[PDB]
């Protein structure tokens, strides 16, 4: 004959997308449980119970029998309060509810990398659940109730804590785009055969983050056989050389250092560069000398390398760090990789090429966009957001507008010329971007693999206004290609179309345009 205290399940926040779709919410559920005490004076109510509870008339028995001893017991957790109501219709003695919360992803694999989950806690583990969980929780608050000496519930006595709810976060992403990029980054991962996969889209003049999709992914209502591969948001946490992608920004240090104009011209002959042991190669060896436009066409790494040797590494480090390469982006996502810029005190001419060409730094694919983001936005730099801006936040000119307008052309060029990039083609728009194709780092040794790649494309659209930047990253391509302008431009070109098409950007290119944009 004494007063319990019991809790009072808190609300936690609700996560929306940057419009007020749910991405995670708590859902009322009912959980029954029984007095054994009370339910062993009542027999011959127990098969019907069984039934309605789903479980064996024996079995079901035989776990209230093996705790007649006991007051309290599970009998289901987690009935939708409908099915709850159900059961405490029956009116068994010693049968009792109590109103809790599950919480849900509407949204499911979609989103679950960014988004995370909750435990069997209600704590954040993963993604946004993990990041925000201060903000989402809310506070369980206590009542009492009396029981007799068998432990029969006779009052609720008081309540002596209000239960507070969490608060709701609005994310940056906009679940239309990530649906959109799920799709097709799923498709290209299985087009391809591919082991793993990125897909990254920002504002350029916000900088938040509008989708962020990985594969593999995981459905977080139903994490039964979930493997820990699947959990990864590969786009912030893992680290790849960027290869080629970071040619735009060697050429921006070489347009920045007042030693080289678009019409110089570089020789590239034969396709090699050997610098005392180490050898540069060209994929493409078809031209001989190129343009500094034509460097990033043919995607010359003899071509950048020789601009690298004149303007030296001080100047490519700079740009890259400036436009946040191997930089702390400040999400504070869990997890989140910073990735790596090497400082030599010398710079040999080895390291000085192949920082230019894109190896020997690791960057995420969340930094890549941003840096596109930045060389969009007209050389401003804008802070990564993964919730709602209300205001655009003010930026730093990390590049200059008239460089960034030059680089900006290149890549336009890169997409649009012949011998160019043409499956990154957008239709209806004008996009500029830079596809690129690194070895994967060899298994257990130094080096790097012979038949392994990454395949990427990153850039932005429309030209004529840039509005977002994307990226994306392919592993282990192995299906059809491994090339960068082969595996990954195509899903930039799908991905920017419909993303465009959704945030209602005017075409720039109606030569090409799609069935009803010809229209308006
Ligand atoms: C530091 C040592 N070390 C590390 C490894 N390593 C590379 O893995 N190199 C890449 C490479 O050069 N890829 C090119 C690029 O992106 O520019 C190609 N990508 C295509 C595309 O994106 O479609 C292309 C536009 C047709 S050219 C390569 C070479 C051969 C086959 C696949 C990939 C080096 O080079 C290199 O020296
Ligand atoms: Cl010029």
């Amino acid at each position: 004959r004494s007063v319990r205290h019991i809790a009072i399940p808190a609300h936690r926040g609700l996560i929306t997308d940057r419009n007020g779709e749910p991405l995670a919410v708590s859902t009322p559920v009912t959980t029954l449980w029984a007095n054994p005490k009370e339910l062993m004076t009542a027999k011959e109510r127990w098969p019907q119970l069984a039934a309605a509870l789903g479980q064996d008339t024996k079995l079901f028995a035989d776990r209230i029998e093996q705790n007649a001893e006991r007051e309290f017991i599970y009998l289901v957790r987690g009935l939708t309060p409908e099915q709850g109501e159900g059961v405490i219709a029956l009116k068994v003695p010693g049968v009792y509810s109590i109103e809790e919360f599950r919480r849900f992803y509407p949204a499911g694999e979609v989103v679950a990398h960014a988004v995370g989950f909750t435990d069997v806690d209600d704590r954040g583990r993963e993604g946004i659940e993990l990041a925000f969980d201060e903000w989402l929780a809310g506070v369980p608050g206590k009542r009492q109730v009396l029981k007799d000496r068998r432990g029969r519930v006779i009052k609720d006595v008081q309540v002596t804590k209000n239960a507070k709810p969490g608060k709701t976060l609005a994310l940056s992403i906009d679940l239309r785009l990530q649906y959109l990029a799920h799709r097709e980054l799923r498709n290209a991962l299985l087009e391809n055969g591919a082991k793993a996969g990125s897909l990254v889209i920002m504002d350029v003049k916000t900088g938040e983050i509008l989708a962020m999709t990985n594969q593999p992914t995981y459905n977080p209502n139903n994490r039964r056989n979930l493997q820990p591969a699947a959990m990864r948001n590969r786009a912030m946490i893992d680290v790849f050389e960027p290869g080629s992608t970071v040619k735009p920004f060697s050429m921006s240090a070489a347009l920045a250092s007042g030693r080289w104009k678009p019409s110089d011209i570089v020789d590239v002959y034969p396709g090699t560069l050997q610098i005392g042991r180490y050898t540069i190669r060209d994929v493409s060896r078809n031209s001989r000398q190129l343009d500094l436009t034509g460097i990033l066409i043919k995607s010359s790494n003899v071509g950048i390398s020789k601009i690298a040797f004149d303007i030296g590494a001080e100047s490519i480090y700079s740009v890259m760090q400036q436009v946040g390469l191997g930089q702390d982006t400040g999400l504070g996502f869990p997890g989140e990789r910073v990735g790596n810029l090497p400082n030599h005190r010398k710079w040999p001419k080895a390291e000085t090429a192949t920082l230019a060409y894109g190896y020997g730094l690791s960057v995420t694919a969340i930094q890549l966009a941003h840096a596109y983001a930045a060389l969009a936005n007209d050389g401003k730099s804008v802070p990564l957001s993964m919730t709602r801006v209300d205001r655009v936040p003010d930026g730093v000119q990390v590049i200059s507008p008239e460089v960034a307008s030059t680089v900006q052309g290149m890549l336009q060029q890169v997409v649009e010329a012949q011998g160019g990039v043409f499956r990154a083609q957008v239709p209806g728009y004008h996009a500029a971007g830079k596809s690129g194709t690194a070895r994967k780092v060899s298994v257990g040794t130094k080096g790097y693999r012979e038949n392994a790649y990454r395949s990427l494309f990153a850039g932005f659209a429309p030209a004529t206004d840039p509005r977002i930047a994307m990226v994306v990253v392919i592993d282990e391509p192995s299906k059809a290609g491994y090339f960068g302008g082969l595996v990954s431009a195509p899903v930039f070109s799908k991905v920017m179309a419909g993303a465009l098409r959704l945030m209602n950007v005017p075409p720039d290119n109606l030569p090409t345009a799609t069935e009803q944009q010809q229209v308006n």
